[PDB]
């Protein structure tokens, strides 16, 4: 029942999006076709869900019937399997219950984090120090902290800001998350030509495939020193542990090939997901110095010039609160969420999605609803603060989308953004260099937008 743009024989509309800029034109549609719209490429059904109604819809009312996700053609070449899925692309099942269980399980019993972030986030402060006065990308330095985070959770070890292993993973890492959109990958899911044609086979998901067998190595290595005696002191070993405990049968998720996947998925998503958070907070503190002394003071007046940063403090602090909440939102790193699909038939906004639909939660729709939001489109801190002007959290506020398959790493990510951006700015002042002109607000598209190319000083207070 939603309205389309007629799909031209053959390769359906999937010329008609531009995949390199696919945000774009889901508000170009849902400005002639309404707040939902649904297009074909090629065999496949879409429905995209634009504003907080028909995504809340979908996700929570009719959760459980939209906690599926849509079958990925060109995953073949990763090599996934019914046995190994990991989590992020996992179809709804025990085999996803499994690893989601597991994995937020096991992070949790992993305070004593909160400190292991402050450790981190010191050896971070130090190496923006050691560029004092000239101009630098923070952008780089934000990933190596971030990444050391998930890294002591799932590797076990940290990794040192000049190691050539860590930066190639890096490298990999956020390459291989610019695949994950585009025009060639659409397409190719679309028709057999990828089949039988290494060409471009080869080519799409090219980086994740090197990411991968960086992981492998990184896996084995790490599988090798594993003694059993020793309780697990990090998810990989923990994994081990369940391989071992679940060798009674191989109906089990828990098997050599999910442990590459399963810890690519945790890995990879606090790698550049908080980091390109952090790199957005960093620069609205540029381009907003009034919300960024507001701040800086709430935490001199709770936290002192002098102790690090304590997630207790977050409850004493609503400004600072409200400000990272509002750094999300007006981020709005993941635009589109992550395909999901019907597990049967649908209601959303009156019209009727049938089973088998893949749905595209257009979170930014949300994040950024005219209906809800005083000031949509403009870094309003405010969004919420109440009268007195104790913090609160609206309802459409959803970056870790909503439902089933709402991220697990909320908690984590929480804990990193707080515990990161208060200890930078208790002990930095960060303004755009002299000489240089306004850094744009706009973020480029890769998948998930990323902050537009900028440079900012740091000196300390
Ligand atoms: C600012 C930080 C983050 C944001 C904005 C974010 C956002 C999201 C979004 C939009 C989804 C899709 C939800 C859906 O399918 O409806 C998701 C899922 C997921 N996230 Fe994140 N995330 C963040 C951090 C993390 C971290 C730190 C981890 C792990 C350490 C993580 C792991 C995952 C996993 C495994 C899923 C898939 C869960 C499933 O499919 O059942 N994320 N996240
Ligand atoms: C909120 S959607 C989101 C957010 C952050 C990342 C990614 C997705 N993924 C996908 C995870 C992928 C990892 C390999 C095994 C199969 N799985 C699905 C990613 C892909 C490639 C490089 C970095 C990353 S980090
Ligand atoms: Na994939």
């Amino acid at each position: 029942l939603p309205p389309g743009p007629l799909p031209l024989p053959g390769l359906g509309n999937l010329l008609h999006v531009d995949f390199q800029n696919t945000p774009y034109c889901f508000d170009q549609l849902r400005r002639r076709f309404g707040d939902v719209f649904s297009l074909q490429l090629a065999w496949t059904p879409v429905v995209v869900l634009n504003g907080l109604a028909a995504v809340r819809e979908a996700l929570v009312t009719h959760g459980e019937d939209t906690a599926d996700r849509p079958p990925v053609p060109i995953t073949q070449i990763l090599g996934f399997g019914p046995r190994s899925q990991g989590v992020f692309l996992a179809r709804y099942g025990p085999a996803w219950r499994e690893q989601r269980r597991f994995s937020v399980s096991t992070l949790r019993n992993l305070k004593s984090l909160e400190q292991w972030v402050t450790e981190e986030a010191a050896c971070l402060c130090a190496a923006f120090a050691n560029h004092s006065g000239r101009p630098f990308r923070p952008n780089g330095l934000l990933d190596k902290a971030v990444s050391n985070v998930i890294a002591s959770l799932t590797c076990g070890r940290r990794f040192e800001y000049d190691d050539p292993r860590f930066l190639r993973l890096l490298d990999l890492a956020q390459e291989g998350l610019k695949e994950e959109s585009g025009f060639l990958r659409e397409v190719l899911n679309a028709v057999p030509v990828l089949l039988h044609i290494p060409a471009l086979a080869g080519k799409v998901l090219r980086f994740q495939k090197a990411f991968l067998t960086q992981l492998d190595e990184l896996l084995t290595e790490h599988r090798m020193t594993w003694d059993p005696a020793q309780p697990p002191r990090d998810l990989t070993e923990a994994f081990l542990a369940e391989m071992e405990k679940a060798k009674g049968n191989p109906e089990s998720s828990f098997n050599d090939e999910n442990l590459r996947i399963v810890v690519a998925d945790l890995f990879s998503a606090g790698m550049v997901t908080t980091s390109t958070t952090l790199a957005w907070g960093l620069l609205l503190m540029i381009l907003h110095p009034d919300v960024q002394r507001r701040v800086q003071q709430e935490i001199d007046d709770v936290i002192g010039q002098v102790r690090r940063p304590e997630m207790g403090d977050q409850a004493h602090m609503p400004y600072t609160t409200a400000v990272i909440h509002e750094v999300q939102r007006f981020g709005d790193i993941v635009p589109l969420g992550v395909t999901h699909m019907t597990s049967r038939d649908i209601e959303v906004q009156g019209f009727r999605i049938p089973k088998g639909t893949t749905l595209i939660t257009n979170l930014s729709s949300v994040l950024k609803d005219e209906a809800v939001w005083e000031k949509p489109f403009r870094f309003h801190p405010e969004h919420f603060l109440d009268a007195q002007g104790h913090f609160v959290k609206p309802e459409a506020f959803l970056p870790f989308s909503a439902g089933r398959r709402a991220c697990l790493g909320e908690p984590l990510a929480r804990m990193e953004l707080f515990l990161f951006f208060t200890s930078l700015l208790q002990h930095f002042s960060f303004s755009v260099p002299t000489g240089q002109p306004r850094p744009s607000h706009h973020g480029v598209f890769a998948f998930l937008v990323s902050p537009s190319p900028y440079e900012l000083c740091a000196v300390p207070r």
